[PDB]
């Protein structure tokens, strides 16, 4: 399997319910592209394609579920293999109503890969509870991944302003203007998140 | 005890400590044992503590996310045996997924190819996937009762030749209404087709 | 069972089997755990079997090379954070490198930028590199005692602002003689930094 | 190209992340065989020459070599390990340069040969014993220095396995003849030579 065919091979393995094969193809990608690379060049393209294929009516929700659940597990495995250093944590989650979690996981991963103690909470955290936990742990930052725009639209002006000393918002659902309205620092690239920290 | 220590380590955001305590549990009780003696009690306690107002949603999220990751690791350790799969998910509207994962685990430990889909699968899409993979069975975990009451009579009938429904949200009457076989305990799930 | 399975798989040249067993161990014990409970015991057993005359050097080589590769894979998966590095190597004349790799791994897993150099680094060259990179520490793994004895009193004193020595070849007395801080456990190395 | 200089520069600044990104870029551009030919091999040679000229110290070479060995080992595992009678790959007694042997194992694996890399510096009787016990079809040796070959007696490599191949900058046709090994210049033609009779 040539690298440029790994994406289709992996999706095909998943759609035949061949998890073992899917795992082997993912690992080949990991060995070729490296950890950050396999996420960029294999995990993300497959997931986007899964979304487009669902939208065109080529696959159903259950096939997306299968693929997403599998890729989340692969990313979680990489996350546990990265360091978890000591010191004030960075809490990573998604806004209330946002159930797409892989962006948040990616953010947490890229941070840990740079030696930042990113605590991934899971998705969909109410803001008062998030604020309270950041406070109690002395969190240096809160990072939010927004895939959809609607959950940000549902929040009032300034809603993200006091969650932690620094509050970062990114993802396809977020933009500079909405981040300003909400009182968060906008971040375009995962790479520049650790730098900013 | 390990249960309190693990919860305490999670609530301090000490993941390394939490991981070490979980591994100790795993090494002592073994795979099935650590679920029964450590993973399940901590999750229940997290629920009760939230309900009493002792912890907030972010603490529950942290603990649940951690334990889901540990259970997924056990799922991959159990292995994924070959042959026609058994699809495992939760009803539409059901976001609690650890019960489904548990079902998949117990099945895999008995050599059943339990394919965990993730939670919250619309029934037509589930039916379609069972059909395309030639699935022998479908297993649903219901933690809440409400998602089952929202479903039409007979809605679980014929998703596969065998359809099983269990969890704290499910009962015999609702399973009959929906056209599923009710199952009380995970232990008797692999027996039902074995 | 995994230790015996893994050694048996290696001695039959079944690398695929060996890889699967190691991953099983990794999933069960976790990363630090699989090194402690699987990599280390297998390598000790390899050494004892060689010492008894039961296996030749080629079998040990096969097993060692395999386990080094597994550890290197884990090392690359750990973070490499920014900032002043910690250089990790072995004393001149020390060709057993897996202890050093372990030290680098445990450090990286705790967010320390441990640069593993490989084994067997002359002290002047090591000192020079620590200086030029502004390294906060040097860590040395000694498996044999002989490369340390050879060394003069206070040979390790100024390699970097902090210098740590550990491994089965090292002890408190020899560390004091050499001007290094002795460390018994890998766990307490990141703490000390 | 100049990925080579960039990579060496990143290594000498202790920027492993940068070094890894440059290597990956090379791997994505040239492909697996290509990145070895265009990036891994040139950097290693240059490291050697820079040490010899007094421009870098031993610690810098160690850092770079350790890094590139790790990258090559990753490619080895990516080439895969096929079933069937193995080919044992190592270096002669006294030979501690191992990357040539790893390269040989890689090129063999990329052609579907189960090349078992032992690591370097294997005593000949022990190697012969292991080849025999595993039913190895061949042994492959990489010699970087000439001295370890010079130390061996006539015919020493002859019967290590049914076929014995010797290559590397330390080896030549006459020394291979003296030692009873088949000489091989280029790694690409190694699988071909092995599938063919002697
Ligand atoms: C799997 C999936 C789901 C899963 C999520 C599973 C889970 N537990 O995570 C489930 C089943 C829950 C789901 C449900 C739905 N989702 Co959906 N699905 C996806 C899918 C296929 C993959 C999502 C993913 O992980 N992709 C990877 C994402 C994270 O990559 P990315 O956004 O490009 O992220 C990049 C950057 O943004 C950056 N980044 C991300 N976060 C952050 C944060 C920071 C700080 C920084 C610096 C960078 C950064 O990192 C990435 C690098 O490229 C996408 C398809 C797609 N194109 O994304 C949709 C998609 C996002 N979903 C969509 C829809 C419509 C839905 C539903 C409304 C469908 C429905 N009718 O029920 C629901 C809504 C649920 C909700 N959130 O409330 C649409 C969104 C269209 C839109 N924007 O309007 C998509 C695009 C599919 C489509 N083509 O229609 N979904
Ligand atoms: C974590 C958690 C969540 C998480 C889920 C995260 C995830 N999975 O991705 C999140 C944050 C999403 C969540 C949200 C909510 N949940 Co909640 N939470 C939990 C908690 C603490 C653990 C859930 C869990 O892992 N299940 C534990 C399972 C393993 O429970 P169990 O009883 O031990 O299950 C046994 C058997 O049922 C059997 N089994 C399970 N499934 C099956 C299937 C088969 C076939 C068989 C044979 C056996 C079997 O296996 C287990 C053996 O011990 C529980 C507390 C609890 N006691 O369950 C609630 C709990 C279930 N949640 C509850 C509530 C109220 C909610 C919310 C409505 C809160 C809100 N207002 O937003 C939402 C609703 C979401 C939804 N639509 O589903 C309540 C339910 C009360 C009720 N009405 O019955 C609980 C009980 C908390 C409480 N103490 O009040 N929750
Ligand atoms: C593989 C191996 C080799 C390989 C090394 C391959 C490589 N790394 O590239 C090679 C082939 C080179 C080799 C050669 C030789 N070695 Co050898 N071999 C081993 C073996 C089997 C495993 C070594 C290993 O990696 N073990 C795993 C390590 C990680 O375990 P560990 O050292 O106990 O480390 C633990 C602690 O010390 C701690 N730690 C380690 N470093 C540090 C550093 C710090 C700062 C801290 C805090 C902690 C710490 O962490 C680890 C976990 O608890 C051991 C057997 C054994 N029992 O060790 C010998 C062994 C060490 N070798 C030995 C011998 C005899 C030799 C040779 C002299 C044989 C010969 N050629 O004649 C040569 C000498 C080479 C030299 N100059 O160093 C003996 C030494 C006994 C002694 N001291 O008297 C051993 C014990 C074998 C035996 N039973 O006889 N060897
Ligand atoms: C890193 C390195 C080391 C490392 C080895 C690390 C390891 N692998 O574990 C260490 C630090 C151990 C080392 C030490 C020493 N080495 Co040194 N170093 C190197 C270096 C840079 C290795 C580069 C390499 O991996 N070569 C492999 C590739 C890059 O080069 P290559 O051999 O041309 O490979 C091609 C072909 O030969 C072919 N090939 C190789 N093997 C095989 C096998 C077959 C079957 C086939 C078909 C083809 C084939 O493939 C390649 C392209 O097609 C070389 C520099 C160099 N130019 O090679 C020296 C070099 C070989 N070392 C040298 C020296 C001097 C030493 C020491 C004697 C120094 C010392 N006094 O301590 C010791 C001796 C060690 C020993 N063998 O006992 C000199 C040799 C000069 C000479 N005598 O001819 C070199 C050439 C550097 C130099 N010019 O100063 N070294
Ligand atoms: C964005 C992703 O959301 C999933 N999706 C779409 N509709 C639903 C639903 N009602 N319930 C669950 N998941 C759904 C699809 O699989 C799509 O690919
Ligand atoms: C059953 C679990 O659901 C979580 N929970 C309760 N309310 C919400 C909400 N609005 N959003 C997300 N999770 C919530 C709690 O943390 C509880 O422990
Ligand atoms: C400590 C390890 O050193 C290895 N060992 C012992 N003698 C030699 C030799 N001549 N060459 C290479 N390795 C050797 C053995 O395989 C032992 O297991
Ligand atoms: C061929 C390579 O050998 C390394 N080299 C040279 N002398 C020594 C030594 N005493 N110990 C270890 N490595 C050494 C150099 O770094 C050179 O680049
Ligand atoms: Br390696």
């Amino acid at each position: 399997v040539r690298p440029e065919d790994l994406g289709t091979g992996l999706l095909e393995a998943l759609l035949r319910g061949d998890l073992a094969g899917a795992e082997a193809l993912f690992r080949r990608g990991l060995r070729f592209w490296g950890p950050e690379g396999v996420l960029e060049h294999l995990l993300l393209p497959v997931l986007r394609e899964v979304g487009e294929a669902w939208h065109r009516g080529e696959i159903g929700v259950a096939e997306e579920h299968l693929a997403s659940t599998f890729l989340r597990a692969r990313l979680q495995e990489l996350l546990d293999l990265a360091g978890f250093p000591p010191g004030p944590p960075v809490l990573v989650t998604t806004p209330p109503g946002e159930r797409h979690e892989i962006g948040a996981m990616l953010a947490a991963y890229h941070l840990r890969r740079k030696g930042v103690p990113a605590l991934y909470l899971g998705p969909d955290t109410p803001l008062p509870d998030l604020r309270a936990l950041a406070r109690r742990l002395g969190a240096g930052a809160v990072v939010l991944s927004a895939v959809l725009s609607e959950p940000l639209r549902a929040l009032p002006d300034g809603a993200l302003k006091d969650l932690a000393p620094r509050v970062f918002l990114g993802g396809q659902g977020a933009g500079p203007e909405e981040a300003r309205r909400l009182g968060a620092e906008y971040m375009e690239d995962l790479k520049g998140l650790a730098e900013a920290l």
